[PDB]
């Protein structure tokens, strides 16, 4: 893999973002390179616990950006749509570690994580409402944020601390830059003292909550708002964005 | 109002589908005069039920058929009129009577299905051929609770009619009837209805309605409005007009 | 007791509705010794298999009909005996099956409907007129889920009967049967049934109503439980009585 | 532009609705909802309005619903509360242009119904939130945007004491965006509308439409409407023992 | 490959089960080449409509039941794999599929048939899930309740009985009944009729339903019923030492 | 009532956790008595609010656990831990929790079916049940009173919440003093009953409702499965109900 490390130790997987040239922006080759490397982690039955991390100074400055919208659809549903969702459901813990910004794209890879943990530097945003877009594709704002800090941040354009998004509860734990990785590994550690099949139905509960309050048909309803984007642009200019 | 006739009778306010030349074809003209005479039926208070309606063969042909369209104005039209317009006919507070003859043809069912019951005449057809233009079914997607799942699939992918028996069988029509009798029961429905007191009248509409919006009939017809409209992006992207 | 009978034979407890000198209608001592019967089967674990029947020709005519009456007090009555008496009937983890014969109307509904299979006689006829009353359907509101939201519109605005064929076309009634032989083809089933594990039969019954709790059916009929108070309520205002 | 009750101003692509009825705390009466209505029509229709901003003259957002026929009925109730309190407050709700909230003193049961239709709400530091309508024989007023806003616990809380929250109290549960000097609220105001109004319409249309289309597949629609038969029965209650809709 | 035959035609991909001699019950080889033929019919641009059939006088008697220590965790691994996991994934594949149902369909039949969008059936055809008999509240993909109402599931659930093909046209699981030898000629001419329509069109109103269906809490309640299968295999773990109930 | 003090006094009943002894662990007895004396609470027409409290330094140590087929466990969870629960949730009048020190898994199902909840300042709330190989305790509050990332963190690192951190998900209406508790419960329990008893009915109905609406029910029937799947696995694995 050219974008994405993965290494076992002690029970837990870790993949690392390995992109810091691009700001681990996301081209299609790195999200299946991070999607193969999920699906190793969920079949290894010697890992507990999943980390998710990046190097350099930013977790992932986002996507790497006649065309018709089911072309756009078609590439979006497959890595933008499904893979998160698979990313979501895997029968494990994970815990996402970010530091410095983390923009539009980037929510696509710490969002399906379980948990997650800050550095105090982080800065979280989705400012696609430029290009003409409500939203990234997988609409976890609202249910991350709540409806009036979502509507906030993709009206304004503007970046949430890591402090704010702990307000929210999107974050877990906020901690010092030089210390994040340190204690990213420690909290794996402790989690994966406990019985697996435990972790896997406690997961089960929070998630399968979740879709009775609509969660699964919530994020499928919203990306057909994030076409009408695509549609409106495409109408416009012959773009998929403004 | 050019297309629409509007006569209240014994407590009973009927509503006319009155463009039989264009098999009822909807422009915007009809759509606007139909929700104002849906209007005054529910304003007025010596109504106590509606019927919906229409003259000649057949109930409605569906709709009738800017440079650089966007896809945004699309959407702007197509909100009010044909998403905004049937959920308020669907909630007005009086009990209503669709009376659906020959044709029904994809924006036809729009006018119908917001109506509380439907009395179809024998030579009845429901249709949704939309798809034939790239669309996904029309804007309001009644179709799914109408007509079950498998059965809103297999019109949508066909371009099928259903006949009125077949309707009927799917809980979509509440009774079939011969073509010459349609007026005269709808009627004596109608009327039978508007012995009952108003309030109950009213209760009743809302306990069967609000079920459905608990089961999630608002969010899913929000929710296929906006798959609906990337039916339209697709078009647009592709020749430059709304439809294939 | 007064006026339930209870026996238990063969893993079978059969509970019957004893009094058909007044059609079976409920007061309150007929429906806390009903609660009790459920409770009783629910509780032996000798019973695999419930079956609810009625004496005399008709299931149940509904229910039997202080100086200022509130709206409070009829809360309060109503919430345990025709809200929290039929959840808790519809909830027993063990497979129910009603019997219905001749007239089943509005609070009869509140009977049947929590089992969960229904076999209705030929003659069997299932009604809710009592919008006559002011009031928008029974205090349970299983129509829409039972019928389809067109048919139970119909049913409420027109106060008119069902046949047995008609409830079986929608799936509220599993089998229709000559009268003769109602109470004898309910017991097959029954003994059917009771030869599969216990475990199996709840948690398929789970299975089952949990996807209707998902789909919103708890939800559904605690709103709808409000919307009919509504109607006591206007009917206090206007009146100073509970009904019209 | 203006009616008796709501001033109405465009400028810069921005819309500014303003609470007109100071001396009466901008107590609700008919006449005053139905020009704010006509006023987020107008805001809705007008292709240079970009932003919508609800503010109010004079000390208090709102005191709610002014207190001010031979035999009352609930349905008689029921079709004016539908009409005012119900269908004007979730229309607003689904303007689709973004719209803010400018909230300084009281706001009281009904006053609630003006801002929550409001995408985003700003306080100043004198804000308080409050539904004290249970002492009239009430659950919470008519639009139950309560439990969304601030928790069950809290709306719960609230509802059972009659007490006000501070502004700082609805910023933790979410309900509040900024909390501001009450100097400098419409200033604030004004500059986050003019951020917002630089953005691309169709895409501010559909980020509203996606979190809002989130809330009603959550059961928002369906919750709302369910929550306003609950309050009727309040009126219903009211009525059989008293002849009146409150206590 | 062993149990599965492909074919593409005229825009449309048949998926054919060939393991007649077994009545085509399903071991996990047989359900690993069917996941193989609904991604190679879901990827090729050239398929328009999948048609999923059946060799022998039986669409699938179901799953085939004939591990150290046998745990419950071990039994849900693999199931909400091959049971679960698949049977959604064919649910979701966005292009039009038909099952031809011919005989019997037994319990992990249905989860074969169930996912297609539409479903023809000879008058011959017997749907049944009798596995209450082995200890378990219905197969692991609840169905049962949507497809043919809640009273007609428990009805089938309890008592272990068949439905004819005309039985379950009256619940609109099944679309159409035809005449066994009509079967592969009528499923045939409806796929190419089918076919003749814009994909994209057909991809959304596909999408159209089955969101109306997860908006209704289909995904959710698929999810909750998976947890009340295994606590008959729970159950039976406890009780007999195996994964169902044994005499 | 041997493990529950009950009384009335001013519209208020108090019902009373007083196993001590065990850090009010519930067994069924207590768990019985509980139930009974939320019932009374109901039906008594002069009490128009319900304060929770328990004495000793803890309020619940959680289910009181000091061979069975999976069936018969859920006969028994059904009925104490997942029907007893939905019904005090559901009573029709206020309910307060007063919470000091530990409330561990079990305690939990004592304290979320209140509609407030007051806890000292050195209350600390957990549910470590994974570490018996089980999912969460049967009664999924979690998710609903703490949102989904931060329960998770409980129940996959076992680790307690302080009670100013439960008091930020909102799960927490106010934090005291641990000498005070008592009577800050009292006086807000006081002010509450001054209110039209139909009034306080229909504004709890109003919030439980919109829950309802959210999917509560559903999602709590949905996990009581998930929590048994966990008793399956234990069985199948040591023989025992948990690892
Ligand atoms: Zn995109
Ligand atoms: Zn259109
Ligand atoms: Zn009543
Ligand atoms: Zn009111
Ligand atoms: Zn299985
Ligand atoms: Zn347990």
């Amino acid at each position: 893999m050219v974008y994405i490390d993965y290494g076992v130790a002690d029970s837990i997987a870790t993949i690392t973002l390995n992109r810091p040239e691009a700001a681990n922006a996301q081209n299609p080759e790195l999200l299946d390179e991070l999607d193969a490397a999920w699906t190793r982690a969920a079949e290894d039955n010697e890992v507990k616990v999943i980390i998710l991390r990046a190097n350099g100074k930013h977790f992932s400055a986002g996507h790497d950006l006649k065309i018709s919208l089911e072309f756009i659809i078609q590439h979006e549903a497959r890595r933008y749509l499904d893979y998160t969702l698979r990313w979501r459901n895997v029968p494990k813990p994970s815990i996402a570690a970010v530091q410095g910004r983390c923009i539009s794209g980037g929510l696509l890879l710490c969002w399906p994580c379980d948990l997650i943990l800050a550095s105090d530097d982080a800065l979280f945003s989705d400012p696609v409402a430029l290009m003409g877009i409500g939203g990234v594709e997988y609409h976890g704002h609202t249910w991350e944020l709540g409806p009036r800090k979502a509507k906030e941040i993709l009206f304004t354009g503007r970046a949430l601390t890591a402090e704010e998004a702990e307000r929210t509860g999107m974050v877990n734990r906020v901690v010092a830059r030089d210390e994040l990785d340190a204690q990213t590994r420690e909290l794996a550690e402790q989690i994966a003292t406990m019985p697996p099949f435990a972790l896997r139905q406690a997961k089960r509960a929070v998630n399968q909550t979740l879709d009775v309050q609509g969660f699964y048909a919530a994020i499928q309803s919203v990306f057909d708002i994030h076409q009408t984007g695509h549609g409106n642009a495409l109408s416009v200019s012959g773009w998929p964005v403004l």
